C-alpha cells in the first residue's frame, strides 16, 4: 500500500521478503511478510521487543505491522548476503583478512544478542547481510523463539539443516546460545574451504556427516549424550578425523578457534565473548569487500 514493492528478494524462512520503497520517507527497506488463525499475541509482543535491539552487527528491525490481521516486518535494507558473496568469491576464495573481519563482527553481534537473552537459532549464509563498507550483519532471527518451527519454510521450500547444532538434531528441547556458535563455526569453515562443512540432505544424514567428521560422540566427550531424546545406541561409531584435514589450509589459530566452536557438549562450546578474545583475532582489521551490485 505505502510501498512500491521494488522486487522480491527472496523466500525467507518465515515468509517472502521484498525490497520496497516507502512513499513517505523515500526510504528503501526490506519487507518480510509472515504467515491464518488470527495469529498469537505472544509473538507480537516478543517480536516488538526486538525493535529495541540495536547494534552495528544486527540488521535493524524498524517496524512491526500487524494490520489487516497480517504480520509484516520492516527491516533496514542491505544489498547482498554472504551466500551470494561466497558464490561470487568461489574462484579465488574470500581473503583471510576479510573472513577474519566477518567472523569477528558476527561474534560481536552474537555476544550482543546473547547478553540480551536473544538467540538466533537459524544462522546460515543467507541470513548474513553485507554492505560496501565492510560490515556484516545478522538478519532474520525469526525469532524462531517468538514463533515456532513447523515442517517447511513457507510453501514447499526445503529447510537447510547444514548449520544445525548436534543437540538440536538429537532432540534437545531447550536450545542455548551454544547453538548459534555451532552454526557460526560451520559458516567460518565454509568461508575458508569454499564448500559447506556438513551438507546433510536429511536430519540423520546431517547428524552422521557430523559424526563422520568429529567422531561419534560418547559420554566421555559429551556427558549426557546417550540420554538425549533421539539418541540411539545403534548409531555407528566413527573415529574423529584429524582436524587438519577439515579446513585446510587454515592456520593453527583458526583451527583452534574452530575446534572450540564445534565442541559437541554445548557447555564446553566457546562463548561468543570468549571467542572474541581468541588469539586468531590479534591481527584483525576491517577490509573493504569487492561487491558487484
Ligand atoms: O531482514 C531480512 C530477513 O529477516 C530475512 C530474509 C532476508 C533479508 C534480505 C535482505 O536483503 C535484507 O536486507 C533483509 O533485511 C532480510
Amino acid at each position: 500500500e505505502n510501498f512500491q514493492k521494488v522486487e522480491k528478494i527472496g523466500e525467507g524462512t518465515y515468509g517472502v521478503v521484498y525490497k520496497a520503497r516507502n512513499k513517505l520517507t523515500g526510504e528503501v527497506v526490506a519487507l518480510k511478510k509472515i504467515r491464518t488463525e488470527g495469529v498469537p499475541s505472544t509473538a507480537i509482543r516478543e517480536i516488538s521487543l526486538l525493535k529495541e535491539l540495536n547494534h552495528p552487527n544486527i540488521v535493524k528491525l524498524l517496524d512491526v505491522i500487524h494490520t489487516e490481521n497480517k504480520l509484516y516486518l520492516v527491516f533496514e535494507f542491505l544489498h547482498q548476503d554472504l551466500k551470494k558473496f561466497m558464490d561470487a568469491s568461489a574462484l579465488t576464495g574470500i581473503p583471510l583478512p576479510l573472513i577474519k573481519s566477518y567472523l569477528f563482527q558476527l561474534l560481536q553481534g552474537l555476544a550482543f544478542c546473547h547478553s540480551h537473552r536473544v538467540l538466533h537459532r537459524d544462522l546460515k549464509p543467507q541470513n548474513l547481510l553485507i554492505n560496501t563498507e565492510g560490515a556484516i550483519k545478522l538478519a532474520d532471527f525469526g525469532l524462531a523463539r517468538a514463533f515456532g518451527v513447523p515442517v517447511r519454510t513457507y510453501t514447499h521450500e526445503v529447510v537447510t539443516l547444514w548449520y544445525r547444532a548436534p543437540e538440536i538434531l538429537l532432540g534437545c528441547k531447550y536450545y542455548s546460545t551454544a547453538v548459534d556458535i555451532w552454526s557460526l563455526g560451520c559458516i567460518f569453515a565454509e568461508m575458508v574451504t569454499r564448500r559447506a562443512l556438513f551438507p546433510g540432505d536429511s536430519e540423520i544424514d546431517q547428524l552422521f556427516r557430523i559424526f563422520r567428521t568429529l567422531g561419534t560422540p560418547d559420554e566421555v566427550v559429551w556427558p549426557g549424550v546417550t540420554s538425549m531424546p533421539d539418541y540411539k545406541p545403534s548409531f555407528p561409531k566413527w573415529a574423529r578425523q584429524d582436524f587438519s584435514k577439515v579446513v585446510p589450509p587454515l592456520d593453527e589459530d583458526g583451527r583452534s578457534l574452530l575446534s572450540q566452536m564445534l565442541h559437541y557438549d554445548p557447555n564446553k562450546r566457546i562463548s561468543a565473548k570468549a571467542a572474541l578474545a581468541h588469539p586468531f583475532f590479534q591481527d584483525v582489521t576491517k577490509p573493504v569487500p569487492h561487491l558487484r551490485l
